[PDB]
This record gives structure tokens, sequence and C-alpha cells, in this order.
């Protein structure tokens, strides 16, 4: 780094309910809710009916205080800067009798010059958080109408007035915890001469032969004199200098703009997950005043990302081109990982990225009702090769567009754009989630006067068609912006499906069968989804045995969608026998969500290039709840996660059966063509015996980045209705020499129509520290087996798979909490067991 010193204001904090004069220890970064919980002043907010029991917190004001020492020597540094990375939300900040700041935007980092107010010895920092509810009640009263924000779970929809995480007020998968606090870190920096307020590595061009960069620095000089300095940029890879440039300047008091070109010959490109290595250069800029007074570095990925959104014969395309190659996007919508943001640990972020990488994903949407994520989130996306689609934090309701609200939004857009624009992973900006769809199709025209509706339509344009796009054009001029997701397509209107991106909620809200995903195709799927109850160990975190019915108060409850638990039963009944026990119903509901959802994922990939991506709703959960998530709050992979992994495999054999006939497609996202390939298939009954003979299709090629049909056959004359109920299709793809590159299994009937034999999955266990190895055997098919353990967060090599007749299967379960001796409890479930 440089000669500055940083003091972390992360200890010795206390908090108070205002007007009580009672102080208790606090943890910062943190939240009022966690501080109370930690003194047993709230029940577990996630347990039972306890949501209503914690609401009172949002009606109180909350105070925070800390003290720190400053030395005579520190006070003699040229400048001293206090930085709040995050204040939630209406925060009056006092230091040593000075009001430093009236903060009003959760999404903004505040940098404050404090030398002239600090004192040798003890220094006293106090922060007063006004209730976001009481702060905005007068605002609402003056408004004359209630914004149609159905996700804001209160009679008055105050959320829209505050630049605060929309989901904190509730959501259709979320608990209401309208929290407050110092949500990101506080630092004091003691420094000489200047600081680097911004360092932007702007890529000018990239070819195989050369990368041209422009290093753009904003330097804030704090002393009264003009100061000769040399600006230096070092570009290194893996600890070795690649290129180095320097510039003489004389820094003036105040802001200085410094621009140094640099080039990297024969650059090593950053590639997305599945296409190579996510190579990151180290770019370091230093200010040297004959000592390095200031330094700032960024990890930089050298790549092009173009979003192609052009009129074509099919409507309007919507796809991503990476390093000149169209890349079919495979991923999911990401939501905040906790009701209480500072509770989400480094480990939890690293684990989530591991989950995305291991599921073969190359894209995550940071959906617009959460937060602009922390720097760590983006750093991990950079180093895992995952593209980031970044919504601005507007979701599902129109918002105000008065001048002072828009000045607030402008502050947050400039802050986060400059914060995020150096990440290799950042791929596009999206003005909002679902707001134009909402304005057009959600029945507002009957909920408000014409003049108010006109006001809302004009407000939409001010923010999402003017302010936000101009801010991106200014500060991130080479990145794509689109005003809303979905921008035109609506799920109820087939005429619009060829136009940009879709949120197909035909499945779920429109009750369409999963098979509808085969015919109802988008140019890009930015949302589609299906709910499930999480597994029992998670339920046991939030419900009691008495509450084990699909619509008791508690489940209902932990159901926040406008049609809920009943829909899960409705869909289940189409394809499965509904089990009589709750635990069995939970198991099949996981299998259900997995099988139906992967059917869509497959349909989207199969239909490339018409469709160029699929991002399911949703990756993750913020609390224990029944949701569209593929990984529950405790990090347990649902069926859907293993199925998404399978559906996103770089090479996939996709058998698709419709109108009593089978097609097999070979789908590849590899960058190289596969030549001289052999598809081989056979029908095997549930006892292990082959029906007929092996079918072989030789001489197959799988070109890079294509989906292609290689086999078709009518069922009639091949299999009888009886066989379709009592066998499966095994499929394998192999190269010239017989090496297997891909396999699949196909069933010819719905699971409820299968004549599944009673059967026992036996296993042998070899348990050590951290590790559990199981070998599973069944003489007969066991359908969609779930290997269930009580260890929260335990990870599995595979799970939610069919255990084929006779064919042994190795599964490894890992967890730091696995001890040698202490045999891991294991419960193996499968479909036939769920009914008599
Ligand atoms: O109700 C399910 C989803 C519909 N689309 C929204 O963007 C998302 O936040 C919702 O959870
Ligand atoms: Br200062
Ligand atoms: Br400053
Ligand atoms: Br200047
Ligand atoms: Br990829
Ligand atoms: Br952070
Ligand atoms: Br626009
Ligand atoms: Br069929
Ligand atoms: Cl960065
Ligand atoms: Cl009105
Ligand atoms: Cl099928």
């Amino acid at each position: 780094n440089d000669t500055s010193e940083v003091m972390l204001l992360d200890t010795g904090w206390e908090f108070s309910q205002s007007g009580t004069e009672k102080w208790m220890p606090a943890t910062v970064p943190g939240t009022v809710h966690q501080d109370l919980i930690s003194h047993e002043l709230l029940p577990n907010p996630f347990y039972g009916m306890n949501e209503k029991k914690i609401q009172w917190v949002e009606n109180e004001d909350w105070e925070y205080r800390t003290s720190f020492i400053v030395s005579e020597e520190q006070l003699n540094r040229d400048g001293i800067q206090l930085i709040f990375e995050g204040l939630d939300t209406y925060a009056d900040v006092y230091l040593n009798g000075s009001l430093l700041l009236k903060a009003d935007n959760m999404f903004v980092g505040y940098t404050l010059p404090v030398k002239s107010v600090l004192r040798k010895g003890e220094n006293h920092l106090y922060i007063y958080f006004h209730s976001p509810i009481r702060q905005t009640l007068p605002q609402y009263a003056s408004n004359g109408f209630n914004y149609p924000a159905d996700n804001d779970h209160h009679e008055k929809h105050l959320s829209v007035f505050s630049r605060k995480a929309p989901y904190s007020y509730g959501w259709d998968w979320g608990i209401r915890m309208v929290t407050s606090g110092v949500w990101r870190p506080v630092t004091l920096r003691f420094y000489d001469i200047a600081t680097i307020s911004d360092y932007y590595v702007r890529q000018l061009s990239l070819t195989d032969e050369n990368a041209r960069l422009s290093n753009e620095l904003i330097v804030n000089q704090i002393v009264p004199q003009k100061i000769p300095a040399e600006v230096r940029v070092n570009v290194s890879l893996n600890g070795t200098t690649v290129t180095e440039v320097k510039q003489q300047v004389t820094l003036q008091p105040g802001i200085n703009h410094i621009t140094l070109p640099a080039e990297v010959t024969n650059p090593v490109r950053w590639m997305p997950n599945g296409w190579g290595t996510p190579t990151l250069y180290d770019f370091s800029a230093q200010i040297a005043c004959g000592r390095i007074v200031a330094e700032q570095s960024h990890r930089i990925g050298l790549r092009t990302i173009r979003v192609v959104n052009e009129k074509d014969k099919d409507g309007e395309s919507f796809y991503f081109e990476v390093n000149g190659i169209p890349m079919f996007a495979k991923g999911a919508n990401y939501i905040p990982q906790d009701a209480l943001l500072p509770n989400v640990t480094t480990e939890r972020y690293q684990t989530l990225f591991r989950d995305m990488k291991e599921a073969n994903m190359n894209m995550v949407r940071i959906w617009g009702g959460g937060t602009y994520e922390n720097n760590l989130f983006y750093d991990l996306a950079d180093e895992n090769g995952i593209l980031v689609w970044q919504d601005f934090m507007f979701a599902c309701t129109p918002y105000p567009s008065d001048p002072t609200f828009l000045k607030r939004v402008e502050a947050e857009a400039v802050y986060n754009i400059r914060r995020l624009r150096n990440h290799a992973s950042l791929a596009m900006w999206c003005g909002n989630n679902e707001i134009l769809e909402a304005l057009k199709y959600w029945g507002f025209e009957k909920k408000f006067t014409p003049e108010v509706y006109q006001g809302l339509m004009h407000g939409y344009d001010k923010l999402f068609r003017e302010l936000l796009p101009s801010t991106v054009k200014e500060f991130d001029s080479d990145r794509f912006y689109v005003h809303s997701s979905p921008y035109l397509a609506n799920w109820g209107r087939p005429e619009s499906w060829g136009t940009g991106d879709s949120h197909n909620w035909g499945v779920w809200y429109g009750k369409k069968p999963f098979e509808s995903l085969d015919t109802d195709l988008p140019r890009f799927m930015s949302e589609f989804g299906f709910q499930s109850f999480p597994e029992m160990k998670t339920i046991a975190a939030f419900a009691a045995p008495e509450d084990y019915q699909i619509e008791s108060e508690v489940m209902n409850a932990h159901q926040k969608s406008s049609i809920g638990n009943s829909l899960i039963r409705t869909y289940m009944e189409r394809d499965y026998i509904i089990p009589e026990s709750f635990e069995d119903f939970v198991y099949v509901g996981l299998v259900l969500q997995g099988q139906g959802m992967r059917h869509g994922l497959e349909a989207h990939r199969r239909n490339r290039p018409y469709c160029m991506g699929t991002l399911y709703a949703q990756l993750n959960d913020s609390w224990p709840v029944v949701s569209w998530s593929s990984i529950d709050y405790y990090g347990n992979w649902k069926a859907l996660h293993y199925q998404a992994k399978r559906a996103f495999a770089p090479v996939l054999i996709n058998p698709i059966q419709q109108n009593d006939s089978l097609s097999v497609y070979l789908i590849s996202d590899r960058l190289d063509t596969m030549e001289q390939m052999t598809l081989e298939m056979k029908v095997v009954d549930f006892d292990g015996k082959t029906l007929g003979k092996k079918i072989q299709v030789h001489s197959l090629e799988v070109p890079a980045n294509t989906s292609k049909c290689v086999y078709r056959a009518k069922l009639d004359g091949w299999l009888t209705p009886e066989d379709c109920r009592r066998s499966f299709l095994k499929l394998i793809l192999k190269d010239k020499s017989g090496h297997q590159v891909a396999e699949s299994v196909h069933f010819f009937r719905k699971t409820k129509d299968l004549q599944l034999p009673p059967t026992s999955v036996s296993y042998q266990m070899k348990q050590t520290d951290g590790k559990c190895e199981l070998t599973l055997f069944s003489s007969m098919l066991a359908k969609d087996i779930f290997i269930e353990t009580p260890l929260q967060g335990a990870r599995y090599s595979d799970n939610f798979f069919d255990l084929l007749p006779g064919e042994r299967k190795k599964v490894i379960i890992t967890s730091p909490r696995i001890k040698k001796g202490e045999e891991l409890p294991v419960n193996i479930k499968h479909i036939r067991e769920t009914y008599k």
C-alpha cells in the first residue's frame, strides 16, 4: 500500500432504544435486530409465528455510540478521513459536537473529512437512526395515494419513499424486518498529501495482440500547497510485472484528474466459467511524492462483453457475446442471503459461489429488490468466471420521481457504478424488476385516478428512461443498460414472447404444466420458477410437528406468494401420488420442483439459438421459508440444485418425448467441436434386464455451442403402454475410442404411472473426519432417491438421482462437523416408499 494508516471502528460500540437512556454492547457492522437478539430482547425472528413479535422495532428510533483515541502524531497527519461504507438509513452522524452528515440512502458510501473536528485523546462518535417508518409517515400523508407495492407488508407502502433494501419491508419469499444500523464498515484514514478517490481502469480496445487501457484517477489533495508528484501504474500477473507506466504532475489543492494509458501485449483473456480460466491482472496505481502517499489496486479481467439486443426475424434478440463468442447464459436470480445483511459471512459468500460454479453456471442476476452487493460478492464472481447482471434497486412498484428523490437516486447510481465498474464480472445494468410490466398489466389503471396514473407513467420515464440510462452512459459507457426486466414480453401474451427477455410465470401463477416450457419459449428467460418446502432439517428450524400440514397457520405463514402451498399439491398430483405423511410430501415436493424446473432448463438450451439464456427464479433464501429457491437458507442443496447442475452440464444428452414420440438432442456449450461420436441407448426394466437390443447412432458430431437433433423414433411398434410403465431409457454419448463424455436416463411415463417395485436401498459406510463415503445398492430401480442426514449444510457428491437396478453408486458426504467414530445418521428415501 502506502504511508496512510487505517483505524477500524469495529469495536466498543454500544446501542440504545431512543428515549430509554439504557445502553448495551453492540456489534458493528450490524443491525439493531441482531443487537437485540444478542441480548435476548427479541425471540428468534425466523421461528414459528414470531414475525409479528418483532415488528415493534421498526417503530422505535435507535442510537449508536463509540469512542476512540487519536494521538498527537495522528492529529498531525495532513488529512484524516472517516468513511461509512453503509448507513441504514436515516442516520444523523455526530462527532465531537459536530453534525458531520444526515445520511439518507442505504446504498451510498460516505467519505467525510474530519481532521479539523478530531481531538487529541478521546473522541466521541454518536449516530442517531430515525425510524424509516416514522421518518416517512409524514411523507405518505402528504402523497394523497398509496403506491401499489404489494410486497411491502404493511397497510401503508412506505418502502418506495426510502432508498433502503426493498425486501426489508417483506417480499413474496421474505419476512418483514425493517432494520437499521451501520450495515458496512467504518474506517478512519490518517494520510499525507492526498487520497485516490477513484481509480477506473477503462478498457479502450482488446484484440488477441493488444489490450489498450486508460488508467483514470481522481486524486483529492488535502494540503494548501501545490505538490509535485509522480503517478505510477504497475500491471502485474501472478506477482510479476507485465507493464509499468508513470506520469509527472503537480497536484493542486482539491480534485485532480489524472489519465495514464497502458497496454498489455498478447493479453491473457478473462473467460467465463466453462470456457476457460477467469484470469485477473493486478493493476496498482500509486501517488509518489519523493514516499508513496496513496495507492489503490484493482483486479482486472481483460475481455469484451457485448449484449446484443437487435430486431430480427423472430422479434428482438437478447443475448450475450463474450470475447466475440455468443454465450448461452446459465444461472439464476440471486436475492439477499439474510434478513440481516451483516450476518452474512465471508464463508457464506464463498460457499454460494462454489454452489454456482459447481452447478455449471456462468451468470447470476442481482435482482432489484435486494442491495448492490458488497465488494466481496463481485470479487468472487470475478474469480469464478460468473457474469453479473446488476439491477438497480427498484422492484415491482412504480416509484416517486420528484426532484429530490431523483437526486438521491443519482447519488446511489454514481456511487455504485464507480464502485462496481472495474469488475471483469459486471456484464450489464437493468433499471428495475417488473415495473413497466406492473404499470401495463397489473390493473393499476383501476386503482388510481387517471391523473395519478399519468403521473406514474411519466415518473417511470424520468427515472428509468432518462436518469438511470444517462448515468450509465456517463460512468460506464461501454456497458449495456436496459430500462426493465422483462422489458416488453409478458407471460400472458404469446405475441410478445419473441421480444427480448421473459419472466414466464405461466408455470406457477398461470398454473401451466411444466410441459408448457417446451412450447412457450423466450428469446432469453430472466425469470421462471417453482416453489418447494425446504427439507425437514430446515423445517425443524422453523416449525413444530403440530404445524406439519400444508396450510396450517405456520406453513402459510412461511408462505408468502399470492397463491401458495395449495399450488404445490395441485402440481404434485399431476405427476406423483400425493404422500399421506408430511415428511414424505416434503421429499416428493423437492423431487417435483427439481424435475419440472430442469425440464424448462433443458427446453431453453435445446432451443438455442431462438433462446439464448435461462436464469431461474431463484438461487437462494434469506430465511427459512417455502420458496422458489434451489438452495435453502442453511445452504442445503434442494433437488433443483443437483438438477440445474445436470441441466447446465457443458455437454448434455437431452431425450424429449412429445406426441408419443422420442427425440434425442445433443447440446454443447463447449468451445470446440466433438467429432466421430456415438450415441448409444437401451431400454432396461426396473429389475435390470434389457428389453430388446442396444440402439446405436454412430458418426455424430456435436459442434461448439449448438443444440442438434440426432435421433427420432415413434413409441408405437417400439414399446407397448405396459413397457412404458415398467422400464427406462439409458443413454450414453462416447467418442471414437469408446470414452464416455455424457449420459442421461429417460422415463416414458409420469412417475405416478410407473409400476415401481418395492425395494431396499442398502449401503455401506466408511466415515472419517470431515468425510462420509457411502456405496448404495438396490437390485431394482429406486426412484429419485434422497439421502437425508441431520447435519445442516452437509455437502454431497450427488443426491436426488435414480439408483439404477444392480448398479452400485458411490456418494461422498462432506461436512467439518463429521467426526470419526460418531456414525452419521442417514435416512434413504425413494418414491415407491411414499405410498402403499
Ligand atoms: O412471485 C415470484 C417472483 C415473480 N417475479 C419477481 O421479480 C420476484 O421477486 C418474485 O419472487
Ligand atoms: Br481532513
Ligand atoms: Br475527504
Ligand atoms: Br485536474
Ligand atoms: Br459457459
Ligand atoms: Br462490505
Ligand atoms: Br432506456
Ligand atoms: Br408422449
Ligand atoms: Cl474492483
Ligand atoms: Cl388516486
Ligand atoms: Cl421428455
